[PDB]
């Protein structure tokens, strides 16, 4: 609400960068992570001071309050106690002096998982159509069992650092240039409110992905955000399919409770549709861990064909 400098934020030398060494330009996201934009950083690496880098660089809004401001400076101090990992958005610098907060993360130039499959999706008959105007090149079979276990590392890293998600979903998913996946929004302050469960983003849903205890009695833990990944990997076989389609809210409270689950998509193995069920066993103790994930999918990886 106040002015920024009415308030202290927190200097760390080790992550400082200068205003001026960052060329603001054009939004990211649409908006979904914040108000993002894309920027040009100069010298980013003390070791190469004449390097341009390109980075994402995130800001609070022009209606922000103290509360908003508390949020990103806690996503920023998150950010750094977990550290890094290949599979995850990173945090690569902060501008805190002289001006509004800007807190400067990894940039993942083909933006998140779910338009990035559907933008691949074959002109065939076991998937929706591709709803680009600019399609790319379709992904073989190990390339899709590829995207699953690389975010399943970054869960499994996120895991072993007591971090839990509460909202991984394709849309959660950043792809860089180079088609590594990264988790994204995962060191955000959790809501000190209750929940409603019909609020919207786009026009999605998040209630969709929540484990049935996280659903009906909001428990969080590693085992809600196994459940949470199973829908990954549904979304991620539909090539960016919506889950459970044609089901509301309140249909979707009682289904789940009956032990109702999504069948398995057209072009999906068998061993990857228990993968599936198995993150949605009803019971959080009896559902694979990320670990578990992790080796399994590394086996199926080898023996997919690219073919
Ligand atoms: C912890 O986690 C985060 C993540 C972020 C987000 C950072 C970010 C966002 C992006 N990137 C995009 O948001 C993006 C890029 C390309 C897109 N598209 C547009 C589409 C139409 N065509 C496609 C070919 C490409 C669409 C979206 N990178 N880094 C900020 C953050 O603050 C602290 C923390």
């Amino acid at each position: 609400m106040a002015g920024v400098s009415e308030y202290e934020l927190p200097e760390d030398p080790r992550w400082e960068l200068p205003r001026d060494r960052l060329v603001l330009g054009k939004p990211l996201g649409e908006g979904a992570f914040g108000q993002v934009v894309l920027a040009e950083a100069i010298g980013l690496d003390k070791d190469k001071p004449n390097r341009v880098t390109k980075v994402a660089v995130k800001m609070l809004k022009s209606d922000a309050t103290e509360k908003d401001l508390s949020d990103l400076i806690s996503e920023m101090e998150m950010m750094k106690m977990i550290g890094k990992h290949k599979n995850i958005i990173n945090l690569l610098g902060a501008c805190t002096q002289d001006g509004p907060l800007y807190v400067i993360v990894e940039y993942a130039s083909k933006g998140n998982l779910r338009e990035y499959l559907q933008a691949r999706r074959p002109p065939g008959l076991e998937y929706s159509y591709n709803p680009s105007h600019n399609p790319e090149e379709q992904l073989s079979s190990k390339d899709l069992v590829s995207c699953a276990y690389q975010v399943a590392r970054g869960m499994e890293y996120l895991a072993s650092k007591k971090c839990i998600h509460r909202d991984l979903a394709a849309r959660n998913v950043l792809v860089t240039e180079d088609n590594v996946m990264k988790i994204a929004d995962f060191g955000l302050a959790r809501d000190i409110h209750h929940i409603d469960y019909y609020k919207k983003t786009n026009g999605r849903l998040p209630v969709k992905w929540m484990a049935p205890e996280a659903l009906f009695d909001r428990i969080y833990t590693h085992q809600s955000d196994v459940w949470s990944f199973g829908v990954l990997l549904w979304e991620i076989f539909t090539l960016g399919g919506s889950p459970y389609p044609g089901v509301p809210v309140e249909e979707l409270f009682k289904l789940l409770k009956e032990g109702h689950r999504m069948d398995k998509p057209s072009n999906c193995t068998n061993e990857l549709y228990m993968m599936m069920r198995d993150c949605w066993h009803a019971v959080p103790s009896q559902r694979p861990t990320f670990k578990q994930l992790v080796e399994d999918l590394d086996r199926i990886v080898a023996l997919t064909s690219n073919q």
